[PDB]
């Protein structure tokens, strides 16, 4: 076990053809759970699946520029469940993350931060027991 919050240093930044793989189980009864992907103070890439707005499962993506969240992309293909272990997927591409959830594709969500060798840290967090967090290149 890992304990979250848990930050995972992504040295140098990210790249395109570096994969991120996050393993863990959602906890029983879960409200939220958060990925960010880091340039300082600024999240590139927020990944926020919501168990419970407005009765509905959702994941919803954003970018927080100088302590600003912008637009969010929602998507209400939700894989996770309850109780139940998950693998997270995040591949860096020139133009996208590309996210894959217990091996299915899930979502893209387009670079609005540019400086990838500047996103340098991934934080972790919420309704997770969390096992391991690393990356390689594919
Ligand atoms: O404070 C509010 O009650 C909720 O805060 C969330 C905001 N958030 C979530 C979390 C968060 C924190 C944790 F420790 C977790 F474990 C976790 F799973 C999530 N921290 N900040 C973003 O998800 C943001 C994305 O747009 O969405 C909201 S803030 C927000 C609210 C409305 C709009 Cl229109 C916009 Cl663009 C942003
Ligand atoms: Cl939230
Ligand atoms: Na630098």
């Amino acid at each position: 076990p890992l304990i979250v919050p848990y930050n995972l240093p992504l040295p140098g930044g990210v790249v395109p053809r570096m994969l991120i793989t996050i393993l863990g189980t959602v906890k029983p009864n879960a409200n939220r759970i958060a990925l960010d992907f880091q340039r300082g103070n600024d999240v590139a890439f927020h990944f926020n699946p919501r168990f419970n707005e407005n009765n509905r499962r959702v994941i919803v993506c954003n970018t927080k520029l100088d302590n600003n969240w912008g637009r969010e992309e929602r998507q209400s293909v939700f894989p996770f469940e309850s109780g139940k272990p998950f693998k997270i997927q995040v591949l860096v591409e020139p133009d996208h993350f590309k996210v894959a959830v217990n091996d299915a594709h899930l979502l893209q969500y387009n670079h609005r931060v540019k400086k990838l060798n500047e996103i340098s840290k991934l934080g972790i967090s919420g309704d997770i027991d969390l096992t391991s967090a690393s990356y390689t290149m594919i």
